[PDB]
Formats: C-alpha cells, structure tokens, sequence
C-alpha cells in the first residue's frame, strides 16, 4: 500500500548514563554525551553548611589588598581556578595486528554558561546604589569577565604568565609557577617564558591568573576564550540551545582521545559583588553545560610496542649514570645520516643561508 | 491566455480566529498564528484600579533590600517571573496501517518585543537627573536587562540556580526551588544541582532569578536568550517586520507540539525607573509578540497500540486501596488453569 | 570597428511628479526621492527665529511632573511620527482582464541627515567644565530612536504608554483616549489589543503612545531600533551605497493600496541640556528617501457586487429608522416563492428548510 | 626538457608619479593611484613655525562658547572642514570619428586613516586624569568623532543643516549657507531646506557642522560616513593593507570621472584636547590614504544632442520676471490656431471657437 | 591486507628548531615555524632581578609629564615601541635557463596575544577602587589600547606622524623622525609628511606614537592594527586556537621573503597601571604569538643576472676619474648610430632621431 513516509532521522539505539556506552553499537554510530563543570573559584565545595562556610560556594571568599610593594601573598581561597573534568569513555579497539586502531574523536560541540538570569537577584546585603542612604538596588554582579572552554583528547597545555613576578601565593593547595619550576620566578615570568609550562591536570589547583592556554606547536585541543576588563564595566552573556562549535581542523580531524579519555575545560567568571562593608569584593562564576558529539575513526596505531620490546632490552640493564650526550652540556658533537647516493659535492658543509656569508 | 497572469502565492484558505483551525484542510497546507505574551512582573493584572494598585502593571511593585546577610524576604510582588502560553491545536489524521500519526510542527517564528518608544516618557515622577535641585527630566529605564523566549511543542524545562542560597522566598504565591524540591536550598544550589529541575507550566509564577532553560539530554523547544548586566545600562532594542527564526534542527524537524499543544514562553526585562524617594527600584517588562508558522508531518507512532491501550485504562481508572489480593497476606486462595 | 558601450539603463525622463504623468509603458521603473522632516514638538509655522526661538528641529522644553498623580506633557514637547503620502498616476483606467495593476515598492535607500550638524560644540548649552562655566557646549546625548517605514497604507500603530494615568492634552494631539473616547486603564501599560489606530495625521501620533503594531498581515515594512539611556552618544552611519529590499517571503513587497505610497519616520539624537535649570530639547534629523517602484499585475479578490455595495453604502447616508432587525422588529413575516405547485389546503400553512429540504409545519392539534 | 612556470600576475607597466600618466597604454589597462589628504579643520598649514602658529596644524584653535542664546560667533580658526583634491587625469579620446568617447572610471578604494598610534602621547600638557593633585596622564583625545569620506568624477554634493540657524558665522574665510543662498539662514535650515545646496570645490572651506553629503537625485560619488557624539567616548579606528572598496554600483559603473577629474573628499575628527588651563578644547584630525584603482570605459558621444534639441528642459530657468503675459493684465492681444484648409470665408476677422463638446463659428457683428 | 584504511592527512617529516629546515624536502613541502615576541614596553628586560628594576619588565617604567606647554621630554623607559624579529630561513633553488628561482612564501598566520588572564590580579598594590578608605579592588588594567602585528618578507615601512612635532625625545636610545630627517621636526610633522619613513629593522627603538605603519605605494607585509583609546576603558581580548589570517593577496600570492628572512612586527598594548602613591601610569603589554605557514613557490627573477653579474666585475676594474664625458659638461659633442644602406639624401647636415616608438627624420628645419 502507498503508506506516508516519514522523513529519515539518525535511529537512536539506547539513552542513558556513562555505562549505556559499553553497549557495542558499530563502527559508524554517533555518541553523544552531555556534561557540566561547575564554577571552582575560591571556596570549595567541601563545607555543604550554609552557615560554617557562609556558602560563598559559586563565589570567592574576599579579596585581600596587598600590604606593600613588596608584599603580596592573597589567599587560595581568593583565586579563581580552572574547572576540569574527564570523560572516561570505553576501549574500541584489538586490531595490533594491523597498525591500524580507532579512537573516540570530537566531532561537535554545544556549550552554555547557566545561571545568567540569576545575577538579577538585585535584593540581598551587597553595597546599595544609593550609598548615603544606603538604600536603593544591591548592586549586580560587574567588572571583568573571563571566559575561556577547551575540549581535547588530553590534558589543556598551560602557560604561566602574571601581572607581577613578586606575588607570594601559597606553597600548598595551590600549582604555581613555581610548584613546576620548582624555583621562584623570574622577570621572565611577567612576559612569555617558555619555561613556565604546565599541564590542566587538577581541579580547582591551577589559577587562572597564572596559567593560560598555551598555543604550543600542535595541539589536539579545540579552546575558545575571551575577556572583557574593568571595575564595573556590565556583564553580557548569550544563551540558546541552537548552534555548535565544530571541533575539526584544517585536515577535518578533531579531537582524537587518546588513552580513552575527553578533557573538559573551562572558566566562567562574570564579575564581582562587593559587600556592605569595606568593599570587599567576591568573584561570581557560573557553571558551564557541554553537549560533546563523538564519532569513531580509523588511525594508525599510537602503541609502539616497540616501547614494551625495548623496555625489555632496558629493564634487563641496569641504569647508568655516565656522562652527559643529551640537553645543553651534550657530549654529542656531531650527527649525520647517509641515505641513497649523489654526485660527489664540492663544499659538502656549506652553509645554506645567506647571513653567514 | 491573452491577458496576464500574476504571480503565485500561496493561497488563503481562512483567517479569524482560534476557531478557524476547526476546518479541515489537508496534508500541504500552512498555518500562521499572531499571539502575544503580557510582562508578567511583580503586579498581577487583577487590580485594574490606577489607584488602589497604584498601577504598576507592567511593572514590579518595589525591591525591598535586605535586612542582614542571613535575612533575605523578597515579597513576591518584587520578582519577576516567566510569561508562558499554550495554543491548544486541532487533532490530525493517522494511518494505523503503516502507523503513521500526523503532528503540528513548528517551522519559524516571528517575535518582537513591542513598547521600545514608550520608555522616551522623560516627564514624570522619577529621581530626575538634575537630583540637587530636582530639574532635568525624568530619568529613563536602565539597568540590567534580560530577554528570553522559547517556542517548543512542551512545556520549557527550567533549571534551578540562585545567587545566596539562604533567601526565604515566600512558600506561597511563588516557585522556589523548595517547592519543587521539598527540602531547604542547599549550596549546591548556587552553582548546578541536577535535582533542581521544573517545567514553565503555571504561569507568573517561577521567578526568572531562580529558573533557567535547562538544557536537557534531548529537547523539543527552541529557546533564545540574553542577558545584559549592569545598574544604568541604556537599554538597546531593535524592532521589525522582515526577519524570521528558523526552529528546525539539525535533522531538519522543529519543535513537534506533544499532546496538541504549542507553548510559548518569554521574559522581557528591560530595566529600572527610580523613584523620587528613598531609591526604590521598579522593573519595567515590555510585551513580546509571537508568529508562529506551523504546518502537519508524517510521525512514526513509536508505542505499541496495546501498550496505549493499557495507559488509556490505566489513566482513566481510579487507583483503587482493597483487600490484599497479591503478597503474603493475600487473600486469593487458588487459581486454577484448565485447556481441554 | 571602433569599441561600444555597456548596457546600462536607458533614463527616459527626470522631474518632479509631473513627470509620473507621462504613460511609460508597462516594464519601466520609478525612482522617486524625498525626505521627511523632524516633526517633534514646536511646529514649522512661527518662521521667525525670534518668536519660537526657532525650536524647529527641536522641541521645546521638558516639564517634569508635579506629583505621582498629575502629569501634563504639553504637546510641543512630545516628539512625534513624521509621514507623508505620495500620490501616484491611476494605472488601469483604460480596462482589465480580471487582473488589475497596482504599484510596488522593490528597494529603498534611505538616510538620516545632518549628523555632522551635532558637531556645533559652541552655543549657550550647559558646559562641560560646570563649576567655571567653560570648557565646551555639551553636545546632543542621551535617547535615541530611529524607525522608518515603507507601505501601501498607512502604518497601522498599537498603544502603550509608561503610564496611563497622564493627562496628555485632549486637543493637538492624538492619544489612546482619543481613538478609544474612554481614558486608558491599567492594560494600556502592557499591551491592549484595544488601542490601535493608523498612523494617518503628521506630528499628531506622540512615539512614546503609538508604536509600530505587528498585525497578522500587512503591507508595510518598518524597520526600528532604540537606544535608551541618558548620556548614550549617538552613533550614526550615512552612505551612498547600502539599500533595502522591500519585498516579503512571496517576494512582492508593498503594493500601493489606491495609488498612495506612504513614508513614516523619527529619528530622534537625544537631548540637548540649557545653561539654565537643566531644561531638555528633544534633537531629531530629516530623512531621506529614495524609493524604486514598478508597476505589478494583481488579481481583484472581491466580486463585483460586493464593490458595487460599497459604493452605494458609502454613498447614502446611514439610516436610523424604525427596528426592522432585532428582537423589537417591526417586520411581520418573510414568504419566499421560487415554483409552482398545486392549490394546498391551507392557505397560511408554515414552511422551512430545516436542514435539506421545506417541511411544512401543521399547527399543534394532533 | 622542461622548466617551471610562475603564475600569472598583472604585468607592471610603468611606476612613478603622475607624469607616469603621459605613456600610452591601451584600453584594458589599470591604473593605481596613492594620495593622501591631510587634516584641514582647525589652524591652517601656512605659518610653519612651532611658535607663531603654536603649532596647532593638525588640530584646531580653541573652542569659544556662546555669550548669549543670541550672540555666537564661532571664530573660522575652530571650524572644522572638508578636505578635497582633484587629480586631473590624462585626456584619452584623440579620434573623432565615431560615436564613442573614452572616461575614467574608479572601480576600487583602499583607504586609510593613518596616525591612530600618535593618540597614545599621554605625556604632555593637557588636563590631568588625577587634576586635584595635578598629576597621572595627560588625558588623551576623547569625543565626537566624524569619518567621512568621498571619491567621484565630481566634486561633493553638500546639504546644509545647521545646529542653531542664529549662528552669526563670519562672512569671509569659511563658505556657509548665508555664502550661497545671499541671505540669513531660515528656521528651515535646522531641518532639511532643499535650498541650501553647495558643491565642495574649494579645500579647507566648507565647514563639517553646516555642510552634508547630500543625497541627490543621480549621482557620481561614493562615499561612506559615520559619526559618534558624546563628550569623553573613547575613540576607536583600525587601520589595515588588506581590505578595500568596491566603488561600483547596481549596474556595475563606478564614478566616471569626467573633465578627467578624480575628486577625493574626507573629514576624519577624533575628538578633543583639553588643556591645563580653562577647559579649552581642540579638535584633532588625522590623514587619510587613498588608494583608487582606474579603468577606461567605452562611452557614447553626447555632444550630438545639441544645446537647441536639449533645451532648459532641467533646472535651467533663469526667471519669468518679466512683462504681464497671463492674468487680467495680460498684453497678449489674440491667438489663433489654424490645422487644415478651408474654402476663403467671407469676413476674415470671423472669429470661431469650440464649444463644450465641438466646434461653433461665433455670430457676426450685428 | 584487508584492514581499514585511515584518510590521508600532510606528513610530518620533522619537527624540532629553526635547525630542522636545513633538510631539503621538496617544491611542495609546507613549513609552519611557532614563535612569539614579547611587549618592548618601555622597561627593557636585560636587568633581570626583581629589585634592581623592581621589573616593571613588561611594563613601562611610569609616565612623567610636561612641565610646561613648551618643553615636553619623555624618558626612554616610559615610550612603548615596536617588536620585531627576523626569522632566516634557508636558501633555495635557482634555475638561470628560465630566470626562475623559488622565494619562501607566506601562507597563513595564527596568531595570538597571550596573558589576558594575568590582567584579572585584582589584589595587590594599585590604586584602589574605594580610595576614601584604600580598600576595595586594586585598579585592573585599562585606558588606551593598541594592537598591530605585520608578517612580511621585508621589514615594516613606518610613517612618522606626531601630536605635538614639540617634543625633546632623547637623541640617544630611541629612534625618532629627528633620527631619520637630520632636521627638528616642523607642523607638517603633526599631520604626515612624505618625509618621515623609516623602516622597523631595529627592536625597542621606534616607538609606537610616533612611527605608524606606512600605506606605501608598494608592500610585500600584512599588517592588521586597531586602536582604542580613552581613559578607563576596559581591556578586551578574545583567544583561540581555531582561527586563521589568509595572507595572500587579489594575485594569491602573500609576502614573498626576499633575503630568505621573514619578519614580524606587533605591539600589543592593555592600558595603564595606576600605582597608589601618585596616578603613575605605567603601561602594560602582552606578548604574541605567531604560527607563519611557508610554501615555496617560482618567481621570475626581477634582473637578469647578466646585468648584475657584468657590474660585479667591472667594479673589479680600475675607476678612473678623468675629463668629463658625462653630464651638462660633456666634451663628448657627436654621436652617431648606422646600421644598414640607403640612397644617399639630400642634406648631409640631416639629423634622425627616434621619439619614444620609431626613427623620425627631425623636421624639415626650414619651419
């Protein structure tokens, strides 16, 4: 019979939590998972007492002024960190037999900051507009802006760079330039050192005032950020659940997750509410809504298994200590490797650039 | 033959109101509905008197500030909440022999906020902008803005999320997120709480401050929001007749309307006026106007007909109490299958 | 063989009106140019740059209100829409072939002029150093407004005020008291579906009660937008290059209802602030228009019959009389004949359709 | 065998100044032409001295404010104006035969404003950002700022509209309305007067806050402006060598330049200084870089339709102030109108007209 | 032999330093080179220790200003500049049948101003936000901006233009348009003078307000530059790794190195520093990043080598300076070119000559 013909649409085979993806779909299914981070910026998560911690949770806890020139040592409680999460998404593949191997690969992505509407609770004991009567609006949250996401295959690549290289954050429950470096920074630090670098491994550690995303040389993480400064300058935000990103490069790849992993990353800062008091300000942040699509692609196996049969030859020996032939006091004078065969040459170790003329 | 021919365009059936959905039409064929959503802010529309209500229709009533840190009342009357509707369309067609239904879809949808040239109203009562002799004019709307709508074929999914999470929001008149969740607002509340969850349903009545378009696993609405902070921002609004909004996605679908129902939902906050007295601060919220075009697919009914069948009774039947007939103080004795 | 030209469009006549009047043929096209003037308060009509300062351009002053319950905004000092009407040459007066021929407007450039004008920094306004009286003249700032319009018709407007307990004068200017002759309530704040009206007076209609209404289907294109605020510089970008396309989804665009093409606008700048008590003028600047009509083969939708009750109903005058309709009617009884039939036996025997076919009606005896 | 091959690229004729012009090239060849116009609004370039002059060359002297609501005279010397050139390009036609001429054509323009970097000079003796103590940054230039720019076979067609129509401008040194119309400014002049209409053909002349780029009926420039007002608006340019101009329009033209003329126009204000005095401003202006790509065109020879058969059919009426032909007073004594031929009538002062419907020789004398 | 096959994606044959482009490759090998320079924002960075500058590396040292509306004289440490560096790359392939030899081309550029995070330090010795009572925020970074970056083959033209043509720049240390014309600067100084050029071949030298980047006839370098100014304007900056500046041209051709060398040019400016003491005002920088994609690609060379190579060995020759032959003093009084046969004419006094196309007989003298 000439039945009516619905229009085709991508058949979903099952809809869940993180283990609906042990279920073996095929090599052309589509995943897409949905996750949030929420804003780690100052007072953790960990005293639930709206009374204990005062619940600044989704705030800072107050911004301490430096005393003098010299002296500067804020709080880790004051600095907003990088949110961070990893998906951990199941193994696809038993193909080392061919060097061939699939991945997980991100294809889209659909992100929203949420919570904006709330920053219109204009009630509340924060410093009114009209000051010499205190009365008036509880002023909004306002100042700067800071919002920075990434999503990869493996930890964000950071870069350290601060305002002033003097500052004396805290040794513990804080990563620094310093807790990487392990010695303290130089005049170096205030402009790009390439030295300075760390990896977004931790959560709510790394502050976003010192690390960056690093534009290394190549790179399997998608991130986009912005900033917008001043003291009271407005916040403006955008939501809709209408447009992607899309995640693939110029070779149309995307995100390849290695190990099995898919690193999320953001920072969502809106401003500051000052308080009825000496202005004490707090940092609001906002979490942060992702919709990652993965699709599954073919690669050339990233397993050298020659690391393991080589790993044999060297467990087997002993570690030696010897003398330098690698870093900067190299022993290693010269290295050079033959191929084919050419005519003879006549200068063999000729210069080919021009300034050395 | 002779004589010209203009060009085509599509064909005018009917037009009226609500009732004219009641004829039958066909497969092909368009339907466009104009509606409007009111500023449901602060003062109900009940008392009509522009005295005995002041008439801050339109408007919120006052914010009251807070008393301490840990004392936070807001008054009801003060939050501005979300504007919603449901069009109620007619039953379609079906096919049970390739089960196949047919559904209203929405296709695209014309809105505009209308009243932008009302806030050039420069006389009037408010702190003016000359405040030391009380000279200048009448200061304008500003301030923190916020201009949301959604158009889905259900009823928009909201998301709880508040600034201190220690406000005693009235239990009666409004939705908290206590309502909804039985228990206090915990600090969780305050960043994400997956269980904080609601549907826009009632209407006037969840607080824009603490409900947000949750962006569920899989939706059928289409929502479009922004937000503009600040305490004097002018407020910025630009209006039309000649632009459109698609809602089909990426399979190319647009919001199916569930049930028979279209839901609309908005919020147009547009800032503050001030008063000529202590500070206090009305919201102003300006009308949204809706075009919805829809037109009728071909769905795959995806249920069994006897598991309908079984809902249909089960939804129509009364949950009865009785006497223990399953358990173990059961009082069914035997039970007895004969064949032949 | 020497090098020919490029094709570019053949210009038969430039003018004025007049030149609307010579029969062009069926597949030419219309450029037509004007502008419209700031009408925003004080009138054109007091020439004299001594008399009303010469606010034109400008309005007039700002009063605050007296009190929550009394204010009284003194027409000259609401800023108001701007329109015109541009009487275009009868088309189809020869005949038709049951298909008309109505005017269509395709494009249009338009442009606010005089920005450069807000660069007069001297003058007796308010200064920018206040304590010393120097420094320069505050420039124009504050709330801007710009809406144009292109249509058939008249632009249908919808009502909606800050306020409606103002008490805008009864004569002057056209509020929602004067199109709905009750005063406004407190539904007139948000939106009625009550107050509407058509943008068909000039500098009568006040833009902060009468606002561009989406109705469900029209023949005008507007395009507006607002800048609130009380310092807001203005912005504001003039070319030569950028038009508008007048035509809708179905790619007509504005057929001229008669033959009229109407233009409605405001583009208000802001204010400008006095070296006096902080008195505010209301700024606007004239816009031009450049609009590209062509002529348009269309369909009659109405039967003839119907045109022609219309004509005699709008020719007669409207009759009170005595109830021929209602429940107090004086009309007796309605028979209608069409056939023949035998004699029946009774003669006022009642007969109807009740759903098909006559039945006539015996009286309650059996 | 073989050996590689670069890809095309226009082949470089000739490079050098405007004599370059002088060699003869061909028809499908393409000239670039750099300029650059220099800030003429304000102090003139003439006394070269740094303390003669101050040294204001580049910006303008001081503003003045208005005594009065009545008195205003705002000092030619703190008048921004129009910047204008005119490159005379080689005359190309040298044949003619047939019925084709020859013009320039600008189809392109890279332009830029060029010295923003020169605005970050916060040392220096203007008003202070922390003026209690007299001390922090000299703050920078800050305001309204207008940018616009022009290029045409013509010089720019201005519109007049004036801030205030009082205004005492001088008489001599700067070209206002009063320059061109021979009388006072009207209050029709702070809105759109179709009197007030200027060309800009002289430099340095026509300042920015009277004159407009007037939207006229057919044009032969292009030009692109906007305006931000305000009193402390930061100012804002960007400045590239990747992106230019389409100077074509709807039928793919572009200003035909004709007398050989490429006129180019501009104004870019960035806002004022302030100095450590009473607040007095001073307008500054930076250059703007022109880049204009040319082409020939294949045009029809006009000169055919002669200044007989093209008579005063546009704007070329001088006056009919002359002696009464019309009204009562009219010194017309007779006319007649003769079409055919008739038989020889009898009285040959007959007179004979046409009545309502046809025609009725009048009855004779008697 | 059955197992799937990957999509094809360019193959990285090396990576490490500027060393690995010594392998040669190919005429359709790509290179991308990642570098970055850092903000000459007055302070230079060579005394490194934290006390000796107090660093103020990566910023400048503080604005002092005029005491008089005459004399204006900025330090050198307070003039935010130009950084620039040059990249040289190896030579190429030359081919003198055809004339050809293939240049390094600029494709591509992403590119990136890093830090914007650094600027939300809102702790610290600043101007506070409430100064009634020194507490609140200290001052964030804002007032006037300014970001430019070049990718060229040559180094960057500047154009000299200035507010004031008045100003003691200091004759050492800085490279002003008094460097570059001999002369003081005159008014046409304040508004552009043809003039004034220089190039960016120095680094911390040329500063920003007064060398611009100059829209010469001719330029084998992009530049994108934007400015914004006023006085507590907030910093804005966006960041990502995702969008690339198409370098080529209306041809497609995108700056071609000549000299093997490839220079970049930026100077990314944030605002201003208020300290508590006084409104000092130092500036701050941030440094960018740049990833440059190069192809080679034929060109015809521009010279014939004949040309060149013929003025090479005659400067090998003796220079003589005997009686002049050349100029308005020539005591060379004929010349005369023959070439083939003809009927003997009449005068024998003729002159011939050739005028811009063809040989005219100079008119018949009798006019």
């Amino acid at each position: 019979k000439a039945c009516p013909r619905p229009a085709p649409v991508p058949k979903l085979l099952i809809k869940g939590g993180m283990e609906v993806l042990d279920l073996v779909t095929g090599p052309d299914s589509v995943t897409e998972i949905e996750a949030f981070l929420n804003p780690r910026m100052g007072q953790p998560p960990t005293p639930e007492s709206l009374t204990e911690g005062g619940q600044y949770y989704g705030w800072s806890r107050g911004i301490n002024l430096a005393t003098s020139d010299t002296e500067d040592s804020p709080e880790n409680n004051t600095l907003p960190t990088w949110s961070m999460a990893k998906l951990q998404l199941p193994m696809l593949n038993e193909d080392l037999t061919c060097d061939t191997l699939q991945m997980w690969e991100a294809v889209s992505v659909k992100t929203e900051v949420v919570g904006s509407g709330s920053l219109l609770d204009v009630h509340g004991f924060n410093k009114p507009t009209d000051t010499v009567n205190t009365k008036g609006i509880s002023t909004p949250v306002e100042g700067s802006q800071y919002h920075v996401f990434a999503v990869g295959g493996e930890p964000l690549d950071l870069q350290g760079l601060v305002t002033d290289a003097r500052t004396k954050y805290k040794e513990e429950g804080v990563v620094t330039i310093k807790t990487i470096t392990k010695k303290d920074m130089v005049n170096k630090d205030q402009v790009l050192n390439p030295i300075s670098k760390a990896k977004l491994d931790k959560d709510g550690m790394y502050p976003v005032e010192i690390w960056h995303p690093d534009p290394a040389k190549n790179e399997n993480t998608r991130y986009f950020g912005n900033y917008t400064g001043g003291t009271t300058t407005p916040p403006v935000l955008q939501f809709t659940n209408t447009l992607t990103t899309v995640l693939l490069d110029e070779n149309g790849v995307g995100p390849l997750c290695k190990g099995e992993g898919l690193y999320l990353s953001c920072v969502d800062i809106m401003g500051w509410r000052v308080t009825r008091n000496y202005d004490v300000h707090h940092w609001r942040g906002l979490p942060r809504y992702f919709k990652i699509t993965l699709r599954k692609r073919w690669v050339k196996n990233p397993y050298p298994m020659a690391s393991l049969i080589s790993s044999l030859f060297n467990n087997m020996l002993p570690q030696v200590q010897g003398q330098p032939m690698e870093g900067e006091n190299t022993q290693v004078e010269e290295v050079r490797v033959y191929d084919g065969t050419e005519p003879v040459p006549g200068d063999p170790d000729m210069t080919r650039y021009v300034d050395r003329f």
